[PDB]
């Protein structure tokens, strides 16, 4: 029954997390108005995103999100990974911070955020926000990227690793900064 919090759990996340078991139990409770049966599969996800943006579409953005959240890839996010998440996002040091947003651009998880997979996360982005937006012509959505990517980009290979990724957002937080 994924609605009933385990000890084992909670062992597990007071371990992993920055939460204490207090706060633990207290954020099921909360998880359980949002999902009362304990697993939030990604069309409940896509959901809720959608009730929070209204004029926009936030489909492939939610999707996205959902899939890191979703670390084991069994289609449901489970409160474990719940919280693992929340940790991460609102108690994490930078370190921690910028390896989550690394794994969102990586679409296919195969180590590196290629300029195709940043564009994508921000069409996402925009088609969240409902703007597909007319732009002057030096400041497509392409070029934006373009630019930030290449500085990133320290060997110039057209792919970011982890710690090209990680070091080259801390010289310049946007790439990050535009997930929240
Ligand atoms: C205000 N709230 C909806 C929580 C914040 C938004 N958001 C989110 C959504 C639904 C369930 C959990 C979360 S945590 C989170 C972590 C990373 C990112 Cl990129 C977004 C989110
Ligand atoms: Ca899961
Ligand atoms: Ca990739
Ligand atoms: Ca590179």
């Amino acid at each position: 029954k994924n609605s009933k919090l385990k000890q084992d759990t909670i062992d597990r996340l007071t371990t992993d997390t920055y939460f204490t078991e207090k706060e633990i139990r207290q954020w099921h409770k909360g998880f359980l108005k949002d999902c009362p049966n304990g697993l939030l599969t990604e069309q409940g996800f896509i959901k809720i995103y959608k009730q929070f943006f209204p004029d926009g579409d936030p489909s492939k953005f939610a999707s996205l999100v959902f899939r890191v959240f979703d670390e084991n890839n069994d289609g449901a996010i489970e409160f474990e990974e719940f919280i693992r998440a929340l940790s991460i996002t609102s108690r994490g040091n930078l370190d921690e911070k910028l390896h989550w947003a690394f794994r969102l651009y990586d679409v296919d998880n195969d180590g590196y955020i290629t300029r195709e997979e940043m564009y994508n996360i921000v069409d996402a982005i925009y088609q969240m926000v409902g703007q597909q937006p007319q732009t002057e012509d030096e400041n497509t959505p392409q070029k934006r990227v373009d630019k930030i990517f290449d500085q990133m980009d320290k060997n110039h290979d057209d792919r970011l690793t982890l710690e090209e990724f990680r070091e080259g957002s801390k010289a310049d937080p946007r790439m990050v900064q535009a997930l929240s």
